[PDB]
């Protein structure tokens, strides 16, 4: 049977985004706007930086900018703890280390409000060196694939995860943003936990040759596989 968060998902769902971030003091707002198709794993996003220049790179900002999205092949349904979250939501938080350089802490609350999915964040960064890879804009526009190990973690009666994301940098090195995170149901009711398994991301940064605004184009598409060998 098709479940309750599961229908949710089966056509185009309209995606709002909305962050407010400060980052050494640095305060910035961005909204984000696009859809998202769970069928192919698939979400189309443009974000623009409301309150003027983007103070860090826009790449260190995609992993925090819904992974209901994601495709999970049919026999790996009763792995998805995003969908079966749904509508009530989650609350994903994450703490990014950035090697040799400051952390973002980010909190989002992932939601239905009527048909829109909504992703808030909140988004804390501290300990950035002004002349370091981040406030210096020292990363290149563009994005690796990366796999991410989701596990269950039964005590939170969610998920969790931790996986090292490389920024590329021109001099041919990257930038390495070690990612911890845990996720909370929001709702009371039931969720999937799942079994160990993988998210495959892959992403492409691009802009929109006619927006003045600072912004980033972002499509990217996640797909669960599981460990039955
Ligand atoms: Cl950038
Ligand atoms: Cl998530
Ligand atoms: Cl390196």
């Amino acid at each position: 049977m098709v479940s309750k968060g599961e229908e949710l998902f089966t056509g185009v769902v309209p995606i709002l985004v909305e962050l407010d971030g400060d980052v050494n003091g640095h305060k910035f707002s961005v909204s984000g706007e696009g859809e998202g198709d769970a069928t192919y794993g698939k979400l189309t996003l443009k974000f623009i930086c409301t309150t003027g220049k983007l103070p860090v790179p826009w790449p260190t900002l995609v992993t925090t900018f819904v992974t209901c999205f994601a495709r999970y092949p049919d026999h790996m349904r009763q792995h998805d703890f995003f969908k079966s979250a749904m509508p009530e939501g989650y609350v994903q938080e994450r703490t990014i280390f950035f090697k040799d350089d400051g952390n973002y802490k980010t909190r989002a609350e992932v939601k239905f409000e009527g048909d829109t999915l909504v992703n808030r964040i909140e988004l804390k960064g501290i300990d950035f060196k002004e002349d370091g890879n981040i406030l210096g804009h020292k990363l290149e526009y563009n994005y690796n694939s990366h796999n991410v190990y989701i596990m269950a973690d039964k005590q939170k009666n969610g998920i969790k995860a931790n996986f090292k994301i490389r920024h590329n940098i021109e001099d041919g090195s990257v930038q390495l943003a070690d990612h911890y995170q845990q996720n909370t149901p929001i709702g009371d009711g039931p969720v999937l936990l799942p079994d160990n398994h993988y998210l495959s991301y892959q992403s492409a940064l691009s802009k929109d040759p006619n927006e003045k605004r600072d912004h980033m184009v972002l499509l990217e598409f996640v797909t669960a596989a599981g460990i039955t060998l």
